[PDB]
């Protein structure tokens, strides 16, 4: 009998980068003057956004499911091993699938291969479940509805580098160029070029430090968390959906972006993206302060030490991209620098949350 | 005090994807007739080939780095957490230092900027490790060379993961067609043109095979490992990086794989770079062998149960790929069938290793 800890977390590893890698095609989509206001691809960039969470969706109940099962299981073996290994290589034939589909929905040989791929992710478990069963020393103690928190940790972690990962070689991509055009921005200097270059530089540091805020938020509420609801589950999983699209909201190369937009309305998606990618997140909290007894630790309960501090947490980026958008709507003029004064702020209040959060709630206090 | 788990798994997965994902220029690398024996560009090829090789090996001593330094410091908080992902931010960083050098080796720009990035990487680790030492809890226990198991076991399955995504995402993208080019296939018919796409499909099998059952060695291997040498460390690093060239060995699209070439060389070439990755994870054996004592439980030890059944799970693929090239040298008609055939026996041989050891060691028993 063998651990099953490194499987799980490969397994929860590969179904993260297959549920956050089918932004790719959303971002790859074209729109130059040619089809200024074409209504067919600006249609098709609908599609591909929602044919991406489609499949985020589809790859997360793969996921669950195969939670719900090891589960059961709880110790592995090498035969064990090679099914689960079996179940991934099923399990990332189904964007391929979804990807046949979109050229060709009428025709039935996607819907043909799709269910065949989820049939055969039945019939692999099954067999698992089987083998399982057989020999009794391979199942769980307890049988020899919650989710398991490694397993969502784990997947969360998973999408929030991939998507960072995303942002550096869009940067890697783009900017890097090659000589004669060196020769044509200047005298053949890539110092001129260089800081020709800054601000994209720097973009993609406020990018990056997006994700890994919004990333420590989830880190700080989930080492609080006793236990996680099923609710809370697809709370996360919502999340993360919204947050595997932060690229479209930052990127450069991707030619989502090179397309003709204003910077208001573009800061208005962005700020859409985050706001969705952060409520999510308040949802779970709210919810678990529902049953706090069962979900959360003391420390965090209605009147705790950080039940404030975990609230601005995650209350810090919704307040600060609505405010945003609001500013997009009412200002007009002072948007955009609004837009990247608060890339700004939001890390420094991080920084400094726990004082922030003592003298305002102290100012509250007295007055 | 919080617990530091979840940060260095993050950290874990951000690194191994960084280190991996050099590999897509090298296999976005295009050589058609038009250069079929052009000097340059052939060794072009090789030049990004060690590139590649260079950028994975700078950003593994940076993870060894951050792994030594949150040895010591044992416990996260807020702060550390928040210093953490600035320096993760900075290592991401490497990789398009080296995209900007490449293509201007003697401007001195990229010097520059990859200094620039070494110096902060090591100011943010000198302000973690005195924010450590200033608070006592913070430290280790013990302080208030063994590497650490988890984090290697945690990069490589990230690199394994990210190899297998790049492998589904290569069949994606190729076989996927659009509509005029379909009926300029057939009869205005996919199913044709599917069982036209179908060694495609089983060819992504084989290779996802291949990577999975690579995992499954070091799993094993590493699932009796008590303590990881230095040794061993430097030589699981070897073995990933041989291990992110798969791609190059397996894929379609590649521009790397479209071009002039016979069939004889290309396994060849597939056959040395598994050869690569798979005698990297014997040496950590025979290594771990010279201090079982202290590196390797007793199961596994000279006369133990299960030392017979390592030996041959870890020198399957090795064999295999040698005796495939071996083909391609001698045989001179049959290499390609040989290839192909190997690709389907090492699974089922996987499957069926413990009766083949048993009924082999028999046979040779009693003669
Ligand atoms: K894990
Ligand atoms: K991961
Ligand atoms: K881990
Ligand atoms: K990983
Ligand atoms: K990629």
């Amino acid at each position: 009998i063998q651990c099953s800890q490194r499987m799980l977390s490969f397994s929860d590893a590969l179904l993260s980068i297959i549920a956050t890698v089918m932004i790719l095609p959303v971002t790859h989509t074209e729109i130059s003057p040619e089809q200024q206001f074409d209504r067919s691809v600006q249609r098709l960039l609908a599609t591909r956004i929602a044919v991406y969470l489609m499949t985020f969706l589809i790859v997360t109940v793969a996921w669950a499911a195969h939670t719900r099962l090891f589960q059961v299981v709880g110790k592995t073996d090498d035969t064990l091993a090679l099914l689960n290994l079996a179940c991934m290589m099923t399990i990332t034939f189904l964007p391929y699938t979804f990807s046949l589909m979109v050229t060709f929905p009428d025709v039935p040989l996607g819907i043909f291969l799709f269910c065949v791929c989820v049939i055969a992710i039945g019939v692999v478990q099954a067999l698992i479940v089987g083998y399982a069963f057989h020999f009794p020393h391979l199942l769980s103690p307890q049988i020899q509805e919650p989710l398991s928190k490694e397993r969502v940790e784990a997947f969360s972690d998973g999408v929030y580098a991939i998507v960072a990962t995303l942002l550096i070689l869009d940067i890697c991509e783009d900017n890097v160029p090659d000589p004669k055009d060196v020769k044509e921005r200047f005298s053949g200097s890539l110092v001129a070029a260089l800081s020709a270059t800054g601000p994209r530089f720097l973009a993609y540091f406020g990018s990056f430090a997006t994700v890994g805020l919004l990333w420590f938020a989830h880190h700080s509420l989930f080492l609080h968390v006793r236990k996680a609801t099923r609710a809370m589950g697809l709370l996360n999983t919502l999340s993360l959906a919204f947050v595997g699209g932060l690229p479209l909201a930052y990127q450069q190369t991707s030619a989502f972006a090179r397309q003709p937009r204003d910077e208001l309305e573009r800061v208005r998606v962005s700020c859409t993206i985050i706001f969705l990618a952060s409520i999510f997140q308040l949802a779970m909290w709210t919810t678990a302060l529902l049953h706090q007894a069962e979900t959360l630790q003391p420390s965090v309960w209605f009147g705790g030490r950080e039940h404030v501090l975990m609230f601005a947490k995650l209350a810090l980026y919704p307040c600060a991209s609505l405010l945003a958008f609001a500013s997009t709507c009412l200002l007009s003029r002072f948007s955009v620098g609004i837009f990247h004064l608060m890339q700004i702020a939001v890390p420094c209040a991080f920084l400094l949350l726990r004082l922030l959060v003592g003298l305002a709630l102290a100012t509250l206090r007295v007055l």
